[PDB]
């Protein structure tokens, strides 16, 4: 079925906007113990574990489909990944849904070199370009990545020893108060400008934001976590995607629960307030429906949150998280190109470019090479206003180089239950927020991949999260 | 309370059996089922767990008198010595999971302390001398050996086993597994020192608690490639981290949340003979002849115990193939409290002139002495319990002239009748022939155990995958 979520783009047809997916829903309600609010993959595991193990639960989403922030459709017989694309088995709570629904043998690799151009494009300015074989370019970012990260002289196993864990040692927080830039300024006359540009690129890669606004701890982490260096964080965070794509991932979830008889769920139903009551509480939607359930997991957004209503009120420290927002302003669009040899190429191009880092990932059933293309809050374009300077950004990637068949791509910005794309902090944001972002507020807990522990930000930090809401509510009833 | 596994020595006491752990189960039963687990290692914990927590009427049917299988700690004087299994990580998918889900991830401590002491890494190539350097350039030693090791496809083992869950997905990853140890050596040796190659043997012989010969480089290489295809990956994963209340506290977790379903009923000092399918259910038949009934049966009895059991119908080819060879791992682990506080930061490798070939400098008792923890192989095999004087002996070698031993603490794994060996490792071409043949159906029989995981094969992390397997399999109903 198709979703009203998701742009696409063919030179014979313009821009049309709905795009298929198996995340859509399926028949759109089939209709309390617990309420889930959201159904990315936090409310999909909290609802697959808590009917599992007895519970009616009824899972309230505002879109049309399951996923959330990650979801993929098939056109033409090739899943687009929309938003959150990739996994890895050092990345615990994902891996371990990924083999229990054994999926594990269901992956493909991003990355080929064994055609084509075999080549790293580096762009500075819009006149230029560098060349680069793919070592020379994994060289150069070590090389600039181990400057960035190098503040304790063991890029960071002495001051985050356990990523899990933030104030273990206590000196850890000043990181987490500095900025991209502050960092920058303090190893800049050691950076040549191309490991500058290229750090930049992959670091604001990671935030989506900019160097002003990015917390350099909170990158220290995603470092830390996927094992303190650069090819750690290449295979965690760019190596391995479904081959069927992230909704039939998601669909696991929703069979599995649904498979229980205890599922009840509504779809098209954005919630509007939360309000406990005796024992209780009550979710009503934005037309007016009303829902009970002893507890409520809610899961939606830090970026969204200050649309709801709530009572009581939320704690402070909530309340300064949401107004604040978290930076992440990815933009994120796939290109089906008519050049067979860029499988292999790889490109940053920065600061310039409203697009700065794509990578080919992939070949379509019909033979074109696919590329995706991401870009930051640092020189922000929004794909669908404008087709002409989304393509002109696509193509600056490489100059004169290729056509574009097809775009597809999905604006997480400007999407009401989104409102930027996965989490990424501001300098102190953690630190300050962390706990309260994660407290008690009666019967309602509040579950996101946005204040995971460990792969925070992350399908992993999803599903860690999903697990811990389910955990928190069965102790609390059963 | 006292479990009848594990041993004890001090000067005063002598050599004594049985000590404390929490993972002995007062009173040893409760007691139709749904659900027959045999073993209440991590493996049968975790398909219990989840099992119950499904809502199946599950009975745990386990030979020891303690759950924990080949993992399990006793609190001696106020701390955990862990008898088999230790070290865990956050890339190891399965274990972190249930660490999290827990919320035992702030409960770890850290093996490795290097802020005061001696802080030297103690290299010993003969018994009469040694070479003294720095933990800096012990890493480098034994990076640069490994590197030479891992290097068979040009970027050590990620070319031909991009992903260690599918080992056939390159097929030349094949012809790796078919390797031994001494295979792989010989072709590098002229480019090794000693240094490197003592450094090197000794580290590998660690991993997998065989011989040069018997041990399969493949099986290496996807420890390897598992733990990142780094040398410091191999560390973060293989020996960094600990429970802080030991092994024993975490397996505790699964259990209480199985008893607390209500639908757990169990049988400690239980051990089974046979296992027949009939009709629609099977029988499970203890050794003084006790008889259940259930209509699967989950089989979590280790791959080096299970041909003493009987089974009907006959298990497969390949599966016999399997149970026959054995695994290879032999290691002795042997606990040492000891009275040199420098020695915290110390960690030593003797090889391969002693029993004991790896050690490291693991802790601090309550009492304030220095918890050494020491590894043999069936290089150069020691059986611990045989002669006290002979284990002081081998401990004493690691650092001749620098400690007297207040405390050893240890388990047999390779006299266990109920392990036979220590964790999971292949002989060269073992895992490509046979793998499979373990994973497979058999009839009501569900058969899970770490020995024949797809990831982190051979450690607790695999345990809990097999488990998680076989629950989810179960159904099925
Ligand atoms: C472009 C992009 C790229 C990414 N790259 C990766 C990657 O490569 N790998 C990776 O692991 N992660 C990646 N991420 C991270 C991302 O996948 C998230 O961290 C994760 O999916 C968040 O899941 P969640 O369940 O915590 O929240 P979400 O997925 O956002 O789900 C919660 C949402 O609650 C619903 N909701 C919102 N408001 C309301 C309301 N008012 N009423 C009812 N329901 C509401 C949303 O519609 C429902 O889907 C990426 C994300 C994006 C956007
Ligand atoms: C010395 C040592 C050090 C190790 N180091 C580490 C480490 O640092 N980190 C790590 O992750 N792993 C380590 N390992 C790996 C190890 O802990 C195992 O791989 C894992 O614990 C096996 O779990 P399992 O539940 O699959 O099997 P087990 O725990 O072996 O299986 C459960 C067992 O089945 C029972 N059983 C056997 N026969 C019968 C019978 N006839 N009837 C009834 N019950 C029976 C056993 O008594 C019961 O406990 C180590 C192991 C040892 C021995």
């Amino acid at each position: 079925m198709t979703s009203r979520d998701g742009y696409q783009w063919t030179p014979e047809t313009g821009l049309t906007q709905g795009v298929p997916s198996l995340g859509v829903i399926s028949p759109p309600t089939n209709i309390w113990d617990v309420i889930v609010i959201g159904g990315g993959y936090c409310g999909l595991t909290a609802t697959r574990d808590l009917t599992v193990a007895g519970f009616k639960t009824l899972l309230l989403e505002a879109r049309d489909r399951i996923g959330g922030r990650s979801w993929s459709s098939n056109i033409d017989g090739y899943p687009y990944e929309m938003g959150g694309t990739w996994v890895h088995w050092h990345q615990s709570h994902v891996w371990r849904e990924i083999t229990r629904y054994k999926m594990h043998n269901a992956l493909s690799p991003s990355f080929n070199f064994s055609r084509g151009v075999n080549h790293f494009q580096l762009r500075t300015n819009p006149t230029t370009s560098t060349y680069m074989t793919h070592e020379a370019e994994d060289e150069l970012l070590r090389s600039a990545l181990h400057k960035f990260t190098n503040v304790d002289g063991t890029n960071g196993r002495t001051v985050l020893p356990f990523p899990h864990d933030m104030f273990y040692v206590p000196e850890f927080r000043k990181y987490d108060e500095m900025s991209y830039s502050e960092r920058i300024d303090q190893i800049r006359d050691e950076l040549s400008l191309n490991e500058r540009s290229s750090l930049e690129a992959f670091i604001l890669l990671c935030s989506g934001g900019t160097l002003e606004n990015s917390s350099f701890g909170e990158f220290l982490h995603w470092w830390a976590m996927s094992g303190y260096t650069y090819q750690g964080c290449m295979d965690c965070l760019m190596s391995y995607k479904f081959k069927d794509g992230q909704s039939a991932f998601a669909r696991r979830f929703w069979e599995e629960a649904a498979g229980t008889g205890r599922l009840g769920y509504v779809f098209g139903c954005p919630v509007r307030s939360v309000v406990n009551e005796r024992d209780a509480a009550r979710v009503t939607a934005r037309d007016g429906r009303e829902f009970v359930a002893k507890r409520v997991v809610c899961t939606i957004p830090l970026n969204v949150l200050s649309t709801i209503q709530f009572s009581p009120a939320l704690s402070t420290e909530r309340i300064s998280a949401m107004q604040a927002g978290h930076v992440s302003m990815c933009t994120k669009v796939h290109a089906e190109v008519d050049n067979k040899d860029m499988r292999s190429w790889t490109g940053i191009a920065y600061p310039f470019n409203k697009l700065c880092y794509a990578i080919g990932d992939g070949t379509t059933p019909a033979g074109n090479t696919h590329l995706v293309c991401f870009g930051t809050d640092a020189n922000h374009i929004q794909p669908d206003e404008d087709v002409r300077e989304t393509l002109k950004a696509v193509g600056q990637l490489a100059p004169g180089t290729f056509g574009v068949k097809r775009l597809v791509f999905h604006n997480w910005v400007k999407d009401e239950f989104a409102k930027g794309a996965w989490f990424f902090s501001r300098p102190g944001m953690v630190s300050e927020c962390l706990q309260g972002l994660r407290e008690k507020h009666g019967g309602v807990v509040f579950a996101n991949s946005d204040w995971a522990l460990g792969w925070r930000s992350f399908i992993d930090g999803a599903i860690e999260e999903g697990t811990r809401a389910a955990r928190v509510v069965l102790e609390e009833l059963g």
